[PDB]
């Protein structure tokens, strides 16, 4: 029952400071403009310990599964080769990237209604607000 709150579909309905994001993650100009466009559906499940996160959008479709605190191998949309860790920290699931001796998070929290997810590198925060799909 971990996630049970985060279990669904989920549909990108704001995104804030997002091209600033991608730019500090290191994101070139043609691939910012075209996924800064993206509308990208979050689907969330659970199935034992196993989580996985699908993002389908017309720029990229993603699939991650994972165990809480046992890293992985990823390949973003964006098509970095990040070593990634996903933890719960006060019913926050916190998503460390690491790549290049750089990192960044993205935390997905529920708040009402939304699933709030805030994408973090160094001094630039993004937010990308989704609803219920
Ligand atoms: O798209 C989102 O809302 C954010 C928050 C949840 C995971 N995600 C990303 O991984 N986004 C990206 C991060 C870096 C570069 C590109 C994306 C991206 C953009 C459009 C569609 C899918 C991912």
């Amino acid at each position: 029952h971990m996630c049970d709150a985060f279990v669904g579909t989920w549909k990108l309905v704001s995104s804030e400071n997002f091209d600033d994001y991608m730019k500090e993650v290191g994101v070139g100009f043609a691939t910012r403009k075209v996924a800064g466009m993206a509308k990208p559906n979050m689907i969330i499940s659970v199935n034992g310990d196993v989580i996985t996160i699908k993002s389908e959008s017309t720029f990229k479709n993603t699939e991650i599964s994972f165990i809480l605190g046992q890293e992985f191998d990823e390949v973003t949309a964006d098509d970095r080769k990040v070593k990634s860790t996903i933890t719960l920290d006060g019913g926050v699931l916190v998503h460390v990237q690491k790549w290049d001796g750089k990192s960044t998070t993205i935390k997905r929290k529920r708040e009402d209604d939304k699933l709030v997810v805030e994408c973090v590198m160094k001094g630039v925060t993004s937010t990308r607000v989704y609803e219920r799909a």
